[PDB]
């Protein structure tokens, strides 16, 4: 039972999360300037484009061939997200009239890969960004939905401008009570242990987790913070740091009982202290207020990791504006 926005999808109409029934209404790519390319996915190409309509920059999102189901649930999840703190703005959804080839228009944030910007970034620099993250986190969440996928890989940041937005909602999905969610989403690095020991019963914060890794990476300067050689070694490497002994007690509570697999692997460990992460480079900014803020995040127990409402009324944010 989340502590919020459970029942969101209970109270929404149907059209609301039926994404499958979505009509989708393909424009002509013509106003879109493409030009220098920008990202590559797993199925898809981003472009930096321009509206030459509308005079107005763009990121042009090219999508290889993929089934309707998962195009029409990413576009209903950024439509019913449009206009949130953070959230990567959906401006149009084109299709080639010869190819057939549908593209995906996006609002341009000028990035900076995080290996590059992140070490460029002060104690107030994260603070403030995770914050944006947070926001962005507590709106989809309220609005039912999952991002599924919080990495520094899905955040882009203008820091020229000190624009933030949450971006690929492509495995986003929404949140309904009871119903089992496929485990195999989220990098490794950023897997939360429901989706290690196959709780497909899971919800809103698997997003804490992944941005805990996140933060963690950010502030001990070691991304990815839980690096596993597959994804048995990846709960060894969370054990390694967590202990085992809140491990077994989550696993008696919601009576999963661990792969033949993992039993031999997964040893006997005590819960390494925050403390010793800490290095000369990052002391810096590895302060005893993020610290906390980490340890309410990183907790095995999903039903006892804090909530992105709650985060952000830690006394680590001091956001008078
Ligand atoms: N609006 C944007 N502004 C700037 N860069 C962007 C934008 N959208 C995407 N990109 C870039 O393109 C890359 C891939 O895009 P994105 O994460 O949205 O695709 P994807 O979900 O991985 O693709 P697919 O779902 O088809 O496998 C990003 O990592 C980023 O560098
Ligand atoms: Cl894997």
């Amino acid at each position: 039972i989340p502590k919020f926005y459970a029942d969101v999808n209970i109270h929404k109409p149907k059209e609301y999360y039926d994404y499958d029934n979505l009509e989708l209404q393909w424009n002509k790519p013509n106003r879109y300037e493409i030009m220098k390319k920008i990202g590559r996915g797993k199925y898809s190409e981003v472009f930096n484009g321009y509206d030459t309509e509308c005079n107005r920059p763009c990121a042009i999102k090219v999508l290889k061939p993929v089934k309707k189901k998962k195009i029409k649930r990413e576009i209903k999840i950024l439509q019913n997200l449009n206009g949130g703190p953070n959230i990567i703005k959906l401006l149009d959804i084109v299709k080639d009239p010869v190819t057939k080839t549908p593209s995906l228009i996006f609002e341009y944030i000028n990035n900076i890969d995080f290996k590059t910007l992140y070490p460029k970034f002060t104690d107030k620099d994260i603070r403030y960004y995770i914050y944006q993250i947070l926001k962005a986190l507590d709106y989809c969440h309220s609005q039912g939905i999952m991002h599924r996928d919080v990495k520094p890989h899905n955040i882009m940041i203008d820091h020229e401008n000190r624009q933030i937005r949450l971006i690929s909602w492509g495995l986003a999905e929404f949140y309904h009570p009871g119903q089992e969610y496929n485990v195999r989403v989220a990098s490794r690095y950023y897997k939360g242990p429901e989706l290690l020991i196959d709780l497909q019963l899971y919800d809103y914060s698997l997003d804490i987790w992944s941005l805990g890794c996140m933060l963690a990476g950010m502030i001990f300067k070691k991304e990815p913070f839980f690096c596993g050689h597959d994804n048995y070694d990846q709960l060894v490497k969370i054990a390694k740091v967590l202990g085992t002994e809140d491990l077994h007690a989550y696993l008696k509570k919601y009576n999963i009982k661990l792969k033949p697999h993992y039993l031999n692997i997964l040893g006997e460990y005590e819960r390494k202290p925050w403390s010793h992460f800490l290095t000369q480079s990052n002391i810096d900014i590895a302060k005893d207020e993020v610290i906390d803020l980490i340890d309410k995040m990183l907790i095995y127990d999903h039903a006892k990791r804090i909530a992105p409402k709650e985060a952000m009324e830690h006394p680590y944010f001091r956001e008078v504006r």
